[PDB]
């Protein structure tokens, strides 16, 4: 796959904002982009599963798990569901698990780290609310473009050469 953020910054410089988080790459797809859908939750991935069961074509799910890596918010089963529902990728401010299975999956996946522990689903969490991670705002409805070079946010959809 090819790099996409450098071309975006050079062409749409004034309309892009870097989202600066210390994330790692875990999916087979190194680049992914789309409209942002958000989830805010804490040691409970109920809403992560609810959202990923929805149609994700042209969307990127961004999950504010409060930066906690004590438990994983996404495993290989949720990644398989996101794929079946055509999600472009998922960004987890928190931990993921089953990283060897994720490396060969057709989904863009970035996350803060890993944790072999799963969460207890209790229906807690919020969907499509404004997020604040590392003092940076992330708005549902905006657009996000991510690759190994970084992540860029825009208010309107940008043309991606590819």
């Amino acid at each position: 796959m090819r790099d996409i953020t450098p071309d975006l910054c050079d062409k749409y410089e004034s309309q892009v904002t870097l989202l600066n988080l210390p994330l790692q790459n875990f999916g087979q797809r190194s680049a992914f982009w789309g409209e942002i859908v958000t989830v805010r939750c804490y040691h409970d991935n109920s809403k992560v599963r609810d959202v990923l069961s929805q149609n994700g074509k042209g969307k990127v799910l961004v999950v504010d798990g409060h930066g906690s890596c004590h438990k994983a918010l996404m495993g290989d089963q949720l990644a398989i569901l996101a794929i079946k529902n055509d999600w472009e990728g998922v960004i987890i401010y928190g931990a993921v698990r089953d990283v060897v299975a994720m490396s060969e999956m057709d989904l863009g996946i970035k996350a803060l780290g890993t944790s072999p522990f799963k969460t207890e689903k209790r229906g807690a969490g919020q969907v499509n609310v404004t997020l604040t991670m590392q003092n940076q705002i992330v708005e549902p409805g905006d657009y996000l473009y991510a690759d190994w070079n970084g992540i860029l946010m825009s208010e309107t959809a940008l043309d991606v050469a590819e």
